[PDB]
């Protein structure tokens, strides 16, 4: 489709253009450990796997890192797509039959050595049995919270005026209830990731962090600098705005960190921070090609508050603060990635 | 939808409603012969899962009797769905979190207990790593080859005259194509999958077997008779059908026997043999009922050959044929269940 998530990625290839050199020094490191079972079958999840291109993209980084070692006989890979129950499974499974015939033929890798298949579900809850994992890696979904903060939905709501998440400009109690939440839900899904993977087990987390500089401005920043517009100029209903919490929290490294090391469970074997810019990718309309991806991801969640009408407004003023800060490198997203071992 | 799987199944209730005391008796022996890792994590596939509220209802039925053994702490399930990369997976798991509050609320299962997850591609190449799994259950998919008879499709074809599949009826190079190409496939499926689980670990096999009964007709058989009234008074073109052939074999209850025995990887525990009445379902448009039934199975293949036009003129002609049949008690499949044991 023109708007949907599979067509509109891309900027998620440079990411994953950075990870991959982790990524390989992680497998390198993780089948010379020598955990369980390994030479024979390697096991392997990709949590949050979403559904376009991308997700068979970072199987085959997956595959070629693991393959890339053997410089014997190849060892069988078993991976699982997770997901949410509601992603659409259907159309990656379609595009298995010619991502096998790739790797027997571009890869060397026969079919059958390489066992596809999905576990669906929340990963703040278990998807996979006590210590049989080896690796899983997650890139682009420890932003989403399990829930709205509780703090704002249990607690005694439309305290966080005229944002969408928590800003460096807001409330002091907006703040604590994301970071709060953030802590809880990342506390869950390291202690229950550990349990599923043998001692020594890897993890690999590429995570949206918070950026340092003044005059930045993310894609959730610019999403609120544009649907205040619209309140401002009488198009929006202005309590409509101030009832709207996205479940994002985009940490700082420093609090990824921390968190890891109170949780115990995980050793960090590496951490690195790096920018991509919005328009790195492209070729200035490039603002408008920025609006469309950040659409791709938030038109459900926007949709289904403010209604399906607002949508085209809302992305029309995005472009225009994008293209404020695009020609200054001010619009990007900070990311982290982190490898961690679990601790015996 | 009206024509679907999902609304046209309840025949197949009652083959399971046959296989349950099988199956509980198959998983009471099998969490008995103590497999590696068995009363932490057990191991699980359905193969040919399908799509409608019957997939869910194998699921159910195979973990209840999995805790009806203990009467220590419920073992985790792990069970992988497999259907063809084409099957509508997104529409299971779409009903997984109300199935999983059914498993909470009505079997005292907690979430989280109960891993439900699917592995794609045909069950006639390797779906799992080796010896990795403890119990593969299979029913009313083993009837479906891998192809159309290599026999019809390579060697030179039109020779299986008025028929779709290879009857008692068909000419002896007929018979002969198609048992080939099921002792090929039958052999290849108990090969592929005794390798896939532990020593000791069980298949359970639902096949469709020939009827010993003079003067019965199965859905086949009544669905042949469809199309060649149809060529008969002019409305099929008649090489039409002698190119048509189901990649499809009822085999003997012998035959199957003789495979297991001859491929040599499994020890035969358990032989039944039972009919159901297409029929018996129903509280005498029964006729229109069944016709409905088997158009939802063979409706796609029929289609993609003939025309989506003579669909409704095919089940028309079926249901006068079924309806002939019917209060004979002579429109039923003959059915074989096996218990398989994997022998060291
Ligand atoms: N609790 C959860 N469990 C599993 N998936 C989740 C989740 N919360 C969010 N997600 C998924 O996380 C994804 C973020 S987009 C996926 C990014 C992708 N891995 C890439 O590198 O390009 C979405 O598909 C979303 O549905
Ligand atoms: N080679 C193969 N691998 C996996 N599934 C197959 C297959 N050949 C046929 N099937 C599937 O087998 C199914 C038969 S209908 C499913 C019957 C179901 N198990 C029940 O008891 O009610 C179809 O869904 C078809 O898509
Ligand atoms: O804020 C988010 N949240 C995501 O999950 C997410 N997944 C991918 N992306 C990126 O989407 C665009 C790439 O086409 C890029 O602008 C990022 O916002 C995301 N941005
Ligand atoms: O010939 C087949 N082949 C099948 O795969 C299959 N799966 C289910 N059935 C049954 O479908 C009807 C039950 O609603 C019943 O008539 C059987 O044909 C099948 N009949």
């Amino acid at each position: 489709g023109d708007t949907s998530y599979a067509k509109n990625s891309a900027y998620n290839q440079l990411v994953l253009a950075k990870v991959k050199p982790v990524l390989e020094q992680c497998v390198r490191e993780l089948l010379r450990a020598n955990l369980p079972n390994i030479n024979k079958c390697i096991k392997v999840a990709d949590l949050g796997c979403a559904s376009g291109p991308n997700t068979l993209l970072t199987v085959r980084d997956i595959v070629q890192s693991i393959d890339k070692v053997g410089q014997l006989e190849r060892p069988t890979i078993q991976i699982f797509l997770n997901d949410l129950f509601p992603n659409d499974f259907n159309s990656v499974f379609k595009l298995l039959p010619s991502f096998y015939r790739k790797l027997e033929k571009e890869n060397g890798r026969k079919i059958g050595s390489c066992l596809i298949g999905a576990m669906p579900g929340s990963f703040y809850s278990r998807l996979f049995p006590e210590e049989s994992m080896h690796f899983l890696h997650s890139c682009y979904c420890l932003q989403w919270l399990s829930q709205v903060p509780s703090g704002l939905v249990t607690e005694l709501i439309g305290t966080n005026k005229g944002s969408i998440y928590s800003s460096k400009a807001s409330r002091l109690p907006v703040q604590k209830a994301y970071l709060d939440q953030f802590t809880k839900d990342f506390t869950t899904f390291l202690r229950i990731h550990s349990e599923e993977l043998f001692s020594h087990g890897r993890m690999l987390l590429t995570c949206i962090c918070k950026g340092v500089e003044l005059d930045a401005r993310n894609a959730i920043d610019l999403l609120e600098m544009a649907i205040n517009d619209l309140v401002v100029e009488g198009h929006l209903e202005e309590e409509k705005l101030d009832s709207f919490n996205l479940p994002v929290y985009i940490p700082s490294a420093e609090e990824v960190k921390c968190i890891v090391e109170e949780e115990g469970s995980f050793e960090i074997l590496y951490l690195e921070t790096f920018k991509v810019l919005y328009d790195a990718g492209f070729s200035h309309i490039k603002a408008e090609y920025v609006a469309s991806s950040v659409r791709a991801v938030y038109e459900p969640i926007l949709a289904s508050h403010f209604g399906e009408a607002i949508i085209p407004d809302i992305f029309h003023r995005f472009a225009k603060h994008a293209a404020k800060v695009l020609p200054l490198g001010k619009g990007f997203y900070n990311n982290l990635i982190i490898s961690l071992a679990k601790k015996p």
